[PDB]
């Protein structure tokens, strides 16, 4: 069926490899590598520019030769844990080649039948992967963790060490107006540990024409004015009457405002609600100044969305679904099942900027918290329940129909999902057009010298998810169509190169968090597992062996596994050791680096 | 039926009111108010004995005369949080009165039929009762809420304030002895907030022979030497090789010291965990001294020995439900029923000493913690299936069979269970009967001027869980049987005079305690909804009128319930405000007091 979709696939994207065979030696070679860009300004690495023949040693075993210990300098520890998670997971499958290889070897029709039961060999072989994966995002587990450590403990003085958020201030006022109130409250109930605090402004309005502002500033040469009366009036009246419950305060040591950072407040949480203040490029200013009375009935209303969502998402898996030359008739179905689900990233941004979160980086998770969630009843169940639904004992014989056939669409949808996107993002189609159109045009503004640049973040919101329905497929169909796995392998051998690839050479990290989303993965993938189980129990329930032994203590492992780890270290990574702040300590301290760490402009 | 239980309960339970009218006048005056004996020696109550006829003024209307102004100040606010509990919980069945009522006038038979539906007035009216519910359990909810923060601003200076409990200290020496080391950690990681600390022993080996040796010296007029001996070598052997990884510290202030309970410390929270220490009498000191790392496995088998005592614990209910002068031969199995759930509380408290929590406050809504878990699936659904499984659209009759026959028997138990047992503690045979026999031998020991006294704890072991199954019994019951509220009103009704009686009369409180059962109890009742929204689920799903919106709707609002009252006052609670430490401060501190606040002995 799908040798086509191999046979094209390597044609391609061993063109798009011939066209990054053609890349390297160029006049773009300041584009290519723009990584260094942020370390110097000149600095591409050096100048031999590093090639060999096809650069095997020159990116591929560069990348082989340089290792985890220059990941978390070079960049941000954030790729660093993404980095080891896409490695543990590539762990995850490289035991499975002992799964695979048993279970080729037992590998209308003879098909599976009840008496020889298989299941020593398949579900003592998906025993054997869930135990070797339980070892590989335990061991690793420990392992980001004492990175992450690693990385505090060795971090240098940020102004977020000494920086706490409070959210619900008290509404009423007794007295004075609210700067002066506050202060006075902070110096009634710290011991002068408290340096000074800023407060919070609806500036969204004077924002909105502010970044237009620092576009109108740019269209001088190209309504310079007339913005300054909206930077008056409208801010003016905002700053009287509007500045929300909110604001930020800093602290003499990070003991201290750690300490704070950990601590409830008043008798009643529902006021002085206070968490870690994060960086002002990782927390979301305009998402912020809202009321968690409200956030509350959002997360009710966006849980309601995605309820929407949902099932208003169902119709194109069954327009794809039934539709397994006429084989491009299926293309269309799955490259637009493609740019259908491409933008759920977008979709689950506009989700995501509007449930309350702090932090972008707190909010990409809950990007992914909407899509792994949303991925789960339709790209998969809804997918292979589509397989089920058409070419209809009876029932065994046709989710023994579908599992095959949604099978072979799976593992066509990772080829083309795999394949095809490593190799698109190998040699950054997008970049190499804008290079020439926005160099031919940026210079008639008189911007030739400075470049867009910038290739962007390393952008988990298009990463993780993406990461996130592979795992799901590969898991879930390992058991019934091992092959998939052997496929499912080729994705992160290959995946493994080019981002890290991509890691060293154009993306600079747009967040200097610590792994935020590494936990949060992290109940992730054993989710997926679970999801593994329960729907392997429905594979096994129509093959009816013995299940006692089988199911229930596969469930009760993963119960005691979510307990043990939560409990374990989950609570240990969502905050910041103290211990480390004070052991940190490098005894350079300062006020006024903390004062312009804000700002509102 | 139970014609003739309500006849004999109303018989001696009148007759155990008759003893009790028989009781005021007496030598035994100083046994039956053994409250006041806390606030003086002497003091048993105004002289004149509060006596009038019936006494209704001197007992009842002196207990609807004092009201919760004085709950706080004369016993410990626990006893607030029970009685106001017990009331929250009169209005949740004082409101059912406009359920009862018109479900009583639509009230091999007509019986129930598919097309009148009954459930504008039967559902409509348990849409009734939930929704005020709600309204009672939120209402009370921030009602009890600022009632604690009364009791915490308006406390007086106790140990506990400046008290902080640390469990896992590192385990491996690296140069000194415990003691030294650990201050010296607190000396690096403080700026002089720190007091001093006082390690853990094992001492429950001549803690075995210490409070052994607390009866050995009083054996000498009845030994008082060979104990000093395991008072020697067994204690300096366990000193110098097992004190474990625990401690206790004390710092300057409140704020810094519940600050300091609130957050962790070390990177890893494997290590260095910190919780909020209790007073002694609450806390266990033997169920302390353990490792967290095998508390993991000790929650893992003891929910484990929960499987096997509920499937253990199964037969006694057939044993009983097979039952339902014929009816005292149902009387053997109802009353061996109590006495074999009220080993319960010991069974649980067998339990609850080998789970691991630090508190016996904490320990005790862990005892309940069993009991209602223990409970649901026993003495109700397994009552109820123990009603259908016997006496046998079939389905349907069979439901409709138990549902009556199984609510004739859950009333005939709730009926002994409240109107006799009620009684029994009003007069408290025990005390009547030890004060006999007790004053006739502890005076041949030459204590006769000191009693034994000390009635005991208000004890919710026996008190919150007794209280939890009748409120299963009366939600799930409610809808099917309304009858049962009636008489499950008749239980508060009465209740709420007997034991505020009780709560002024002789428990004087073995607990300080704020109202850390409030929550837990808080979360329990609207467990105790859902299971009646769930199995009523079950009652109309027999029945066949329209569940979307009336059952979808349901389970929508007790999840988001859920939430809002977790994530609203649940850490709210479960911590101690550092406002009202700061604000507290009545300016008098000191330091030696705190030392032998704790002490082995």
């Amino acid at each position: 069926f799908g040798s086509f979709l191999v046979s094209l696939g390597t044609s391609f994207v061993i063109f798009v490899i011939l066209m990054l065979l053609f890349t390297w030696l160029s006049r773009k070679s300041g584009n290519a590598p723009i990584y260094y860009p942020n370390r110097i300004l000149k600095g591409l690495e050096p100048w031999e520019g590093t090639s060999l023949t096809r650069n095997p040693f020159a990116w591929m075993r560069e990348a082989l030769t340089s290792s985890e210990q220059d990941v978390v300098n070079l960049s941000g520890v954030d790729t660093a844990v993404h980095f080891v998670f896409l490695s543990t997971v590539l762990g995850i499958f490289a035991c499975s080649s002992l799964l695979l290889l048993p279970t080729l070897l037992p590998l209308s029709m003879a098909n599976i039948t009840k008496k020889s039961s298989r299941l020593w060999a398949f579900l003592g072989a998906v025993y054997w992967i869930s135990l070797v994966t339980y070892f590989f995002l335990w061991k690793a587990y420990k392992h980001v963790s004492s990175l992450r450590a690693q990385a505090l403990m060795s971090a240098d003085v940020k102004p977020e060490q000494f920086a706490i958020l409070v959210r619900d201030m008290p509404a009423p006022p007794d007295g004075q107006t609210q700067k002066e109130f506050i202060d006075s409250y902070f110096r009634e109930i710290y011991p002068e540990t408290f340096y000074r605090s800023l407060v919070a402004t609806e500036n969204s309005k004077v924002n909105k024409i502010w970044e237009k502002l620092e576009g109108y500033k740019k269209k001088l040469a190209r309504l310079i004015n007339e913005s300054v009366a909206k930077l008056e009036t409208e801010q003016k009246a905002v700053l009287a009457e509007k500045q929300q419950t909110a604001a930020v305060v800093f602290f003499t040591t990070r003991v201290a405002a750690a300490s704070a950072a950990q601590s409830l407040h008043c008798q009643m949480v529902d006021k002085w609600t206070v968490t870690e203040a994060p960086e002002p490029r990782q927390l979301l200013w305009q998402n912020l100044n809202i009321k968690l009375f409200s956030r509350i009935i959002r997360q009710y209303f966006i849980y309601f969305f995605v309820a929407v969502t949902i099932l208003f998402y169902m119709i194109p898996i069954a327009f794809v679904s039934a539709i397994t030359r006429t084989v491009l008739e299926s293309f269309l179905p799955q490259i637009a099942l493609i740019v259908f689900l491409a933008m759920l990233p977008k979709l689950l941004l506009f989700l995501s900027k509007a449930e309350g979160i702090p932090s972008q980086s707190h909010a990409i998770r809950a990007a992914s918290g909407k899509y792994f969630y949303f991925s789960v009843f339709n790209v998969f169940i809804g997918v292979t329940l589509a397989g089920t639904l058409f070419n209809t004992d009876m029932i065994i014989n046709l989710l023994a129909t579908s599992l095959p056939k949604s099978a072979t669409f799976f593992l066509t949808y990772v080829a083309l999902k795999f394949f095809i996107g490593y190799g698109l993002e190998l040699s950054r189609i997008i970049p190499l057009i804008i290079f020439h159109l926005k160099k031919k045009y940026l210079c008639k503004t008189e911007a030739e010298v400075k470049e867009a640049w910038y290739p962007g973040d390393l952008s988990y919101a298009t990463r993780v998810p993406g990461d996130m329905l592979i795992l799901t497929i590969t898991f879930c169909y390992s058991v019934i169509a091992p092959l998939i796995l052997i496929f499912g392998i080729t994705y992160f051998g290959l995946g493994w190169l080019v981002l890290r690839n991509q890691a060293l050479k154009v993306y600079v990290p747009s967040y200097e968090s610590y792994g935020r989303m590494w936990p949060h993965i992290h109940q992730r993938i054993l989710a997926a597992l679970f999801l593994f189980q329960v729907v392997m129990f429905g594979y096994l329930g129509a093959k009816t062996f013995f299940y006692t032994a089988l199911v229930i203590p596969l469930i009760i492992t993963s119960l005691i596994f979510g307990y043990v780890c939560r409990q374990k270290f989950y609570g240990g990574f969502e905050h910041t050791a103290l211990e480390v702040a004070c052991r940190e300590l490098k005894q350079s301290p300062d006020l006024e680096e903390i004062f312009r760490a804000y700002i509102p402009h």
